[PDB]
Parts: structure tokens; sequence; C-alpha cells
């Protein structure tokens, strides 16, 4: 038997600003059957206090998409509005089975490409620097696909204890906070000036697994998104 996420008080706000895609962006529950109790071995109530988040597959995904609140349609907003965007989260990586090689865990999407991901990272060497078992920031600058459309950042080794996020958005200007501390402050996304589809999105998305049939699993001990 397993607890459904909405069975306490701690993520109420944030589901009611979301719809869950599982186990692909186009099959989704909505805020509203979140709000009602939606559970599975996908999205459940780990330990009394985790929203976890399990997916196995090439690219597949258990996944939080922002919504408007209160039983909204599909949110977009944009870096350039004015507005501040911000979403907050406390996280517990724990350790990813063989086969599982990066799990994207937050995202600025939108309509044209990811303009952030957040992911976790079995092993990369950044700016001539090897890195293993962390958490990165992809941020795109362009549209193509070599290197040069990215600045991909180490942010911290994934650590045993819950790992606190925050992306703000303001005026064209992204700054990331890990665990209280700045890892990327004022990133430029001024490209996407004017894309007016952004939207918040937080879970686990499995990227360039080696094994189709290994779990990736992400626990979340909070999450919101508000904007100011
Ligand atoms: O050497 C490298 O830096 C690696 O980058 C690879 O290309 C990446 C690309 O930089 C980026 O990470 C992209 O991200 C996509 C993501 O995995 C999801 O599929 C979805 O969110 O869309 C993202 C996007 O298009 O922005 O994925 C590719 C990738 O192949 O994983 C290669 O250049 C490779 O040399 C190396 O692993």
């Amino acid at each position: 038997f397993l607890t459904a996420v909405s069975s306490i008080d701690t993520f109420l706000p944030v589901l009611n600003e979301a719809k869950l895609q599982w186990p692909t962006s186009a099959l989704a529950a909505s805020s509203e059957e979140l709000l009602g109790g939606y559970v599975g071995s996908q999205f459940y109530l780990q330990d009394g206090k985790y929203m976890q988040f399990q997916i196995a597959g090439s690219s597949n995904r258990c996944e939080l998409r922002q919504m408007i609140p209160d039983g909204g349609s599909e949110i977009g907003w944009a870096v350039d509005d004015g507005t501040t965007h911000t979403a907050t989260s406390s996280i517990v990586v724990p350790e990813q089975v063989d086969g599982v090689e990066e799990v994207t865990i937050m995202q600025i999407n939108s309509g044209e490409a990811p303009q952030l991901r957040i992911s976790w990272i079995r092993s990369k060497s950044l700016d001539g620097v090897a890195y293993e078992d962390f958490i990165m920031s992809t941020v795109r600058i362009g549209t193509g696909d070599s290197s040069d459309n990215f600045v991909k950042t180490h942010l911290a080794d994934r650590t045993a204890g819950a790992m606190s996020f925050q992306i703000d958005v303001k005026d064209s200007k992204l700054t990331i906070t890990v665990n209280g501390n700045v890892v990327v402050n004022g990133q430029d996304l001024s490209f996407w000036d004017g894309t007016d589809s952004c939207y918040f999105k937080a879970g686990a998305y499995n990227n360039n697994p080696t094994s189709e049939s290994a779990t990736a699993r992400i626990k979340f001990a909070a999450l919101a998104w508000v904007d100011h």
C-alpha cells in the first residue's frame, strides 16, 4: 500500500499549481487529480515526508509541470516580463542504480527549448575538470546542438542529506542557490527575451540511461513555485 503525496499538507500548494506527466510528456494527470489522491509507484509519499518520483527508460519522466493555480490552464511566462519567477526545493538524491546516467530534477522549459535543467550527473568533465556524482546546471544560450549553445556548471557534489535549491529569474537574468550558497549569479537569459511560454518543472526526467530498465529515483522534501 502506497501513501498519496496529497495525504499531508506539505506539497498541496505546489500540487494546486501543477500537472503530472508520467511516463512521457503527453500522458498527464491534472492538478485536480493530484489533489484528489493520485498515487502509484511512480509518485508516492516515502517515509511520511518525501514526494518521491521514479521512472525508467530513455527520456521517460515522472515530472510536475507548472500550471496556473486553482484549476488553471498551462502557465507561460517570460524571462523579461518584469516579474521574478522563483522555484524552491529541498531534494534528497539517493544513490542512483547502475544504468542511470543523468536525471533532470528541476527545469525551466518552454515551447522552444529548455532554458535551464538542473540534473544529477554520474560523471562528466567540465572546463577541464572531472566531476562525479554531482548536480549540474545546463543553460541554453542558443537553439543549436553543439556545446557552444550551452553553459554547464558544477553546482555541488551529491550529498547524503537534503539539498536546497532556489532558482530565480528576473529581468532576463538567472541566479541559482544551492544549500544557501550562490552557485550561479546573473547568468544571461536574454536570448529568450520575448519567449512567453516558459514554465517550471520538477521531478525525475531520465536522460541517456545505459539500461532501459534502470529506475531513476528522486525524493523531494519541499517544492514551491512563486511569482513576485
Ligand atoms: O559533452 C557534452 O557536454 C555532452 O553534451 C551532449 O549534448 C547534450 C546537450 O549538451 C544537452 O545536455 C542536451 O540536453 C537535452 C536533454 O538531455 C534532454 O533530452 C531535453 O531536456 O533536451 C535537452 C536539450 O536539447 O537542451 O542533451 C545532449 C545530449 O546528447 O545528451 C553531447 O554533445 C555529448 O558530446 C556530451 O554527452
